[PDB]
């Protein structure tokens, strides 16, 4: 029971980590899983199967608090439970960052941590099948120079692609309204229209999820060691810098036992996890652990602050007829959405981030300082502002028959919220609060993004294709209504982009952060995190490209201090 390195969560982060380590054959590592295989789980494997885990014994189905700002309703945000983690019941889009949002962790204060630094991590992670020639036809598309070759995780398309009259058609809408198709949205610029990569082995036509990746092609090192159907309770310490001696668990029969770790812990239970593990360890706010009945070890009171998500709502159209061909990722500019509109929605945007940051102070009882707020809220609104970062997710795909789907994000909503342990019992719910629509930029941007999807259907030459919208629809929402109906709407019908990142963040421990530049935990010698509760902002694509890259380097990170 005693090992070098004890990875807590089996998920996407943490079995990159594990699978590095290992690479030593002298070094012995311990990973911890709560779930087990979900190698022969048909709503996994399917490549086509994205939706049908939701609610099942794979989804952790976290609850959060009523959303006060938003409709008053609780919202789930779903979480893999499974060795393979969420990457296991995710939407496979394969899908990076911003260049210049990569760049501001650096800003920040984060040294050593830019596009050109992790770059080299992106490729590192990916294995990319090249198109076929049928595939190149329905616009699949590639830049070679920043896509990997040879490492775990197998991205493509799937088999199945074909270009179709929808697709032919969106492509040739988003072109007319200004926004061009760009053939590869993984290299740090991802403003345009693509037919994006999906984490897939496409020779086996399965979701290539980070167990099938990292894990079984590696499953017999002798020096890796899995306790699946396991649970991480919290870290215990050396009998001063906090020095941590291994990871209390509980095991599938209700024994609670101990686990030692030589070298370091490494906390990769997942944004709604990790700082939850930190706080039952006695590292978090003392108010909260005291109130909570944990002996403070570490007085580091951002943890579980700091919580950034976004949310997703859904629009649809009916076809004359029957709709089909390639899925597609539009990553519209501010200027992009918003057209002629755009400086007066900024100039409102400018007027408030002062407002917004002292709001925020509250959320976290001034352990957040307005400074800093303001700070990071101004590399927000220059990267959204100059940079012309994506201001949305679009997704557009065939639905079956007649329906086309587009499923859509605003990308860098201000709101910041938290998560807590609500006892010091493991098993007891967090209080989890992402303050969903706090701020007035975050929904009049979804609005924004939902009435350019109206516009959208409607333009040449989509519009020959598209009988009527059927999501809101003109019934619900007439095109003569104000913003604030589609507010209203948006309100009622969202849900989670389940995009959790910030818990844990990479900052300095001045201005609040919870881990240094090499992911380590403040006030201790040898925990770290790594998983998105570190991402300090949040980045424009879908999340695990960046927590593979991410994992990667802290893998080479952990290495060097090892040495
Ligand atoms: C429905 C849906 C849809 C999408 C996405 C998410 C979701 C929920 N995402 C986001 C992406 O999949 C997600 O952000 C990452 O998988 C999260 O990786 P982490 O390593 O942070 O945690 P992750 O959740 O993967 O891993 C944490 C692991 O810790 C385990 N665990 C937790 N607590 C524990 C404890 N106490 N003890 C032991 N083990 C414990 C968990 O069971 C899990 O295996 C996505 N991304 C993307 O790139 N493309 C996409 O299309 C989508 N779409």
């Amino acid at each position: 029971t005693t090992y070098d390195y004890i990875v807590v969560g089996g998920g996407t982060s943490g079995l990159v980590v594990a699978n590095r380590l290992s690479e030593n054959p002298d070094v012995s590592v311990l990973l911890l899983e709560a779930g087990a295989s979900v190698f022969n789980n048909p709503d996994v494997t399917n490549a086509n199967g994205y939706g049908l885990a939701f609610g099942s014994a794979i989804d952790w189905q976290y609850q959060s608090i009523n959303q006060s700002y938003a409709g008053g309703k609780q919202q789930v945000l779903r979480a893999g439970k499974a060795l393979g983690g969420t990457s296991t019941i995710n939407g496979m889009a394969y899908t990076r960052a911003e260049d210049v949002q990569i760049d501001v962790w650096q800003k920040l204060g984060n040294e050593g941590w830019t596009w050109k630094d992790l770059l080299p991590y992106y490729l590192k992670s990916e294995n990319l099948t090249a198109p076929t020639s049928s595939q190149v036809a329905a616009g699949a598309a590639y830049n070679p120079a920043v896509n990997g070759k040879e490492g775990p995780l197998k991205v493509g398309w799937s088999g199945s692609l074909a270009s179709g009259n929808l697709s032919v058609a969106l492509n040739r809408t988003f072109q007319a309204a200004g926004v061009p198709w760009v053939e590869d949205v993984n290299g740090g610029k991802m403003r345009g229209f693509n037919i994006y990569p999906s984490t897939l082995d496409v020779d086996l036509n399965v979701r290539e999820d980070a167990a099938r990746a990292y894990y079984f092609p590696y499953d017999d090192r002798k020096n890796l060691h899995l306790l699946e159907n396991t649970t991480a309770n919290r870290l215990f310490w050396k009998n001063e810098e906090a020095i941590a001696d291994g990871v209390e668990i509980t095991s599938a029969d209700g024994k609670v036992t101990r686990v030692h770790a030589k070298k370091e812990v490494i906390i990769s239970a997942g944004a709604l996890r990790s700082p939850l593990i930190l706080e039952l360890s006695g590292v978090g706010n003392p108010t909260i652990l005291k109130k909570n009945n944990i002996t403070p070890r570490v007085d580091l009171p951002t943890v579980g602050e700091n919580l950034q998500d976004q949310f997703n709502n859904g629009m649809a159209g009916e076809g004359y007829g029957v709709l089909a061909g390639a899925s597609t990722v539009t990553y519209p500019s501010i200027s992009d959405v918003f057209g002629n509109e755009t400086d007066s929605i900024v100039a409102s945007l400018r007027s408030q981030l002062s407002d917004y940051a002292a709001a925020t102070v509250k959320v976290s009882n001034g352990h957040m300082k307005q400074e800093d707020l303001e700070r990071l809220y101004q590399l927000q609104f220059d990267l959204i502002v100059k940079d012309k970062v994506p201001i949305a997710e679009i997704l557009f795909h065939p639905g079956g028959g007649n329906a086309v789907s587009s499923e859509f994000w605003g990308l860098l909503p201000f709101a910041r919220g938290n998560i807590h342990i609500s006892s010091n019992d493991p098993t007891a719910p967090a209080a989890i609060n992402p303050n969903y629509f706090m701020f007035e930029w975050d929904g009049k941007s979804q609005a924004g993004i939902a009435k350019y999807i109206r516009k959208i259907l409607r333009s040449a030459p989509l519009n020959k294709l598209i009988a009527k919208e059927t999501k809101p629809g003109l019934s619900e929402i007439p095109a003569t209504a104000a913003d604030e109906k589609w507010v209203e709407w948006l309100k009622a019908n969202y849900r989670s982009n389940f995009h959790p990142v910030g818990t844990a963040a990479m900052m300095p421990r001045s201005i609040g952060g919870v881990v240094d530049n090499r992911l380590r935990v403040y006030g201790t010698s040898n925990v770290r995190v790594v998983d998105a509760s570190v991402l300090p902002f949040q980045v424009c694509g879908h999340l695990v490209s960046t927590l593979y890259a991410v994992a990667e380097r802290a893998s080479d990170l952990i290495k060097e201090d090892a040495k």
